[PDB]
């Protein structure tokens, strides 16, 4: 298997999955460095973020707990295309980049938070991570370029 990933074992079905460490990442079929990439986020902030505050809250009080609630459930809406990424950033992140559906642009190695840059590396294009914490909170990444 490529570096990151793992085989694992489904509980409830017994079908192998296959997991990235690095990512969060999940998925049922096997899986197959730029200086750059772009991505885009959706973030839930909790009450032990760095800024507990967002455009769309004052004051952000949910525990880390129901905000990994809300992501997995922003996952779920994206995976089944119930939902669009795009769609979810603008309306629920709290980040400031939700006016711009969740884009930040370009980026190299050494300028976003360490555990959000390995995801965003690890990705492929068009890819998106599992729930990726940071001081920031929990993101949801999706490698747009
Ligand atoms: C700075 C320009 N406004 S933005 O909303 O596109 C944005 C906000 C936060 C970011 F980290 C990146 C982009």
């Amino acid at each position: 298997l490529p570096p990151g990933w793992e085989k694992a074992m489904s509980r409830s079905s017994g079908r192998v999955y296959y997991f990235n460490h690095i990512t969060n990442a999940s998925q049922w079929e096997r899986p197959s460095e730029p200086a750059r990439v772009r991505c885009s986020h959706l973030l839930v902030k909790h009450s032990q973020s760095r800024r507990p505050s967002s455009w769309r809250q004052e004051k952000i009080t949910r525990t880390k707990e129901e905000a990994l609630e809300l992501i997995n459930g922003y996952i779920q809406k994206i995976k089944s295309g119930e939902e669009d990424f795009e769609s979810l950033a603008s309306q629920f992140s709290d980040c400031s980049s939700a006016k711009a559906r969740g884009d930040l642009g370009a980026f190299s190695r050494g300028q976003m938070q360490k555990p959000f840059e390995d995801a965003s590396f690890a990705l492929r294009t068009g890819e998106m991570s599992g729930p990726v914490f940071t001081d920031s909170g929990i993101h949801i990444i999706l490698r747009t370029e």
